[PDB]
């Protein structure tokens, strides 16, 4: 039964209700309708210090374009919990909108494991996603008019690596040129756009505490170079309070919930493949005072989302993971082991076999944090009964923690299985969380960590832009930043072919970017491209709504 | 005093909202001070009688505005102390304008509607919705041209631009779908402000969601190579649209300072395009008060004549009252003083600035509705100047009144409320449009540029001229005229102040909003995209662990 239709037949809480449940006062809430809601940050000050409840993580094997169902589990696992009589919460990331009309859809999961309401959560929710556009946007504005007004700073704008950002599919904006029409119309240069969610801003946004914090942060944020080689940045240009300000309300949480009623939060969007792929700290953190447990996702495969949420978001949190949810699929490791994508709904017993690698790598590089891991099966509807024995028998034969999870067809009670798992490894085997690297590392040393120890690469080269661009950031002082790495989901390597666990490869960095506002790196891999692009058939065009109600969202 | 620092005094928009007989589940709540009313109020009060509805519009701007929303507000206000069950429907302030020059819109001193920051900034999103309905629209088609272009559209005749609430100068002209064949097809394009969007001018005008999805469909965005139009039916853009629409479609309450309602929905520009509020809004507003107030933009020679020959037109609403917005400052630069010294005494200037006045006074009077001058008071009007003022207006003889809404609030508006009161109740209005639809389009171009801009012509450039013959060809002959042109004179030249006589408007570009129902001439130098200036208010804004420090 189409997700739409169930998510429209739903059946929600007011969450206002949900809210006084979780120990947060009225006048902490702010409504956006009786069904969604904005927290204050107050609530997580006034708590400060009070114990936090457990940390669980949902990350997953490496994809197919569908997605396997890391959402879609820490949905199931959430209200399982709350079946095992639990005082349980999921944060997750806010949806991007532009895929709803182009290819995987939305993000608020699937049959009767979704949060709700969920045709809001996919497109315009609370504004997040759209004070972060227009924040970005000011500022590339403010420098453009600086170019115009006399450029007193002396930015060359040939350097502008501040780029302009929009929430949609729109590849015709990735590289473009800008200011033409003569001297009433601005200074011509080469730009163009990322989709909104891989904005610095939303980075900010996801690892601030405050709005003061967020308006120091976007003060450091550098967007060009003048002519001798000297960074400008917002703060020069005197934008940060204005960007600020249009963050306002952004940078509080979003309460809604479950289809079995559970609290959830939805707080921050970045994808894992071209950002750090983790929902706020702000949510986090604020969800571990008023729950005695959290479930929440990183962005694709356990390589890009989970090695981020360890090395990124848990290090600048302060977060200890007591565990950790791998999601397999059949259809996903038969692909690994060499059945095409329009073969997958056929039993293939060996490329079940072979396919396992893939998930074996992933185990042993959570393994690697010292965090307890347990697998979860999301059980398709085509995958056979004996397909789903084996997987289960090879996860067991590797000595892990497995469970089936038919949270998918079932909601919550397709998950006591596997909630019992992870909650029997909260009792029964501590956490020894530490990051990868240390910050006092090299650039190059930091990315070579990750290129070996994570995606199993024999080393990685640079362009000589990436070089020139790694002298210019170490020289300047920000050689102490951590590295998110741009990559392919799609794979260990960044050939987006390489399937399963490829071997003897070398990864490739052809440029490299600096979030001084968020405090990261960005080495851009492969070919991947910071602006996604629409199919030949956008799902846009089977989108519609009636007198009430909407079909072709998913 | 400072506008800003009025983040003073409210109450729960429920309760204003069960005041004006709106039910509890027609009402949504953004937070306990916004809300969205359902479309449902209107359609179940369709057969009750509309209140008495005022337009207020103004003389030719300062850049810093002359007082139309700040007296919309006040009028309201003062319609409120004398006992009247009465609301205001304002549009949405542009976001951009907030970092610029002019602010938002959510009027001055005494007289404003709150939450101000709110609805100066994201409000209830309204704005951010039509920004990605028309640029999903522009990405499906850039998408079309990357995947084979099926349809055969000349990418260099695409009309259909993208959009952002910005004062972005550098995306007027822009070239994209550069990088090779996997990033696209080349084409030069560029932004408009959102506000200025034809996407926000279908909101304006539609009636319900399933209207507005039926205009999205009709949106022409461009051409084949053998000049056969191009829609966004064709493309299958209407369904996505809309449903990026649904909660914008829903008006929005909010309230004063003195706690009177307030409806807030659509911001189109006067000067680029059509510059009213939103249909929905003031035919659901004169459903539940016996008195609404409603502004249009810039100059009555831009928003009055729009608001008359387009939206009243299109709703079927005559107008009751027109109240005209006057002030000093306005009317001694108009007399030739310089910007910088309007603070400074100069009666013979303000004589002589008059005819301004008196031409937009005129204007209103040949669409039948009767006339009230506010005289809008700032705090350097001399007690001299406003006297003289008053006197020529009487003698004019439009029936005037001081203003000081500003200063004191609704207190401050009586003597103009009690003369408004004064014309709904003898002198009875008897609306009719300037034109009639049957004309060619270069006919009502210069019926609007002859009769209301006083030009004793109007030329087309050859690129013009090629545009209004394509759309004769193409069946849209019929459809009434939305002049984009400078605020700044009732020509479309930005330095030809007073009343300027022997003059010749040149359109030069020519728009079909075949999804609106209009047609846009562009005339002068307008650019659709502003710019920001020297200094921007941006460098002043800030907020620190709670308050805001700039909102203009
Ligand atoms: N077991 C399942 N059977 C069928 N469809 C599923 C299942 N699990 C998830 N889905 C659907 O497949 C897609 C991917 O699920 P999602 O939770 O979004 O994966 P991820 O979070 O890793 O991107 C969604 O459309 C979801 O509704
Ligand atoms: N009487 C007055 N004294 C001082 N400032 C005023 C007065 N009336 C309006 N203003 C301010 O001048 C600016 C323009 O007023 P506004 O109501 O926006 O006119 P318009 O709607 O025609 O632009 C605003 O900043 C407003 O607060
Ligand atoms: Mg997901
Ligand atoms: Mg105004």
């Amino acid at each position: 039964p189409s997700d739409i239709e169930i998510a429209q037949a739903a059946k929600m809480k007011p969450v206002m209700e949900l809210a006084r449940g979780l120990g947060i006062q009225e006048d902490e809430v702010e409504l956006y309708g009786k069904y969604k809601a904005k927290i204050s940050l107050d609530v997580y000050r006034r708590l400060k210090d009070k114990p936090d409840g457990k940390l669980i993580l949902v990350t997953a094997i490496t994809p197919t374009p569908a997605g396997e169902g890391k959402t879609t589990t820490s949905v199931g696992l959430t209200d399982a919990l709350a079946r095992l009589g639990k005082r349980v919460m999921v944060c997750l990331r806010e949806p991007s909108l532009g895929p709803s009309f182009g290819i995987k859809g939305g993000a608020a999961g699937g049959g009767y494991a979704q949060v709700v309401p969920m045709e809001d959560i996919n497109l315009h929710f609370t504004g997040d996603i759209h004070a972060v556009t227009y924040a970005h946007n000011l500022l590339a504005a403010m420098v453009d008019n600086h170019l115009q007004q006399g450029n007193v700073l002396n930015i060359d704008p040939r350097t502008i690596t501040w780029r302009r950002v929009i929430d949609l599919n729109d590849r015709a904006l990735r590289n473009i040129v800008i200011g033409l029409g003569g001297k009433a119309n601005g200074v011509p240069r080469e730009t163009g756009f990322d989709i909104s969610v891989a904005s610095e801003v939303m980075a900010c946004l996801c690892l601030a505490s405050d709005l003061m914090d967020l308006k120091e942060r976007f003060s450091r944020i550098v967007v060009g170079y003048t002519y001798d080689g000297k960074p400008v940045t917002a703060g020069d240009l005197e934008a940060q309070g204005s960007m600020a300000l249009l963050m306002k309300d952004a940078i509080k949480p979003n309460l809604v919930q479950t289809l079995e009623n559970t609290p959830a939060f939805i707080h921050g969007g970045p994808f894992a493949n071209i950002a750090h792929g983790c929902n706020s700290i702000i949510a986090t953190k604020t969800a571990l005072k008023l729950a005695d447990y959290v479930v929440t996702e990183a962005g694709f495969g356990a390589d890009l989302g989970a090695e981020k949420f360890y090395d990124v978001k848990c290090r600048y949190a302060g977060f200890k993971p007591d565990a950790t949810v791998i999601v397999a699929t059949v259809r996903a490791l038969k692909m690994h082991g060499g059945v095409p994508k329009s073969d997958l709904a056929t039993e293939n017993l060996e490329a079940l076999r072979e396919g396992f690698a893939n998930l074996e790598k992933h185990i042993e590089n959570i393994g690697k944090f010292g965090v307890p891991a347990v697998v979860a099966i999301n059980a398709f509807p085509t995958d056979t009964e004996a397909e789903l024995n084996l997987l289960y028998e090879l996860c067991a034969k590797a000595g892990a923690e497995v469970a089936l999870s038919e949270v998918w067809a079932k909601g919550g009670e397709g998950g006591l299985e596997l909630a019992r798992k992870v909650l029997q490894t909260l009792e029964s085997r501590p956490s020894n969380f530490h990051v990868l690297y240390n910050l006092d590392l090299s650039i190059k040393d930091k990315i070579a960590k990750i290129a070996t120890e994570i995606y199993g690469a024999d080393g990685v080269n640079y362009t000589a832009e990436a070089d020139k661009a790694i002298q210019r950031y170490e020289s300047l002082g920000y050689g102490n930043l951590p590295v998110v790495m741009a990559k392919t989901q799609y794979s260990f390597s960044d050939d987006m072919t390489k399937l399963g666990r490829p071997r003897n490869f070398t990864i490739t960095v052809r440029e490299v970017r600096l979030s001084a506002g968020a405090g990261f790196i960005v080495p851009i891999t492969g070919a991947i491209m910071t602006m996604p692009g629409l199919p030949k058939r956008p799902a846009a065009c089977n989108i519609d709504i009636d007198a009430d109600g909407v079909i072709t969202g998913l």
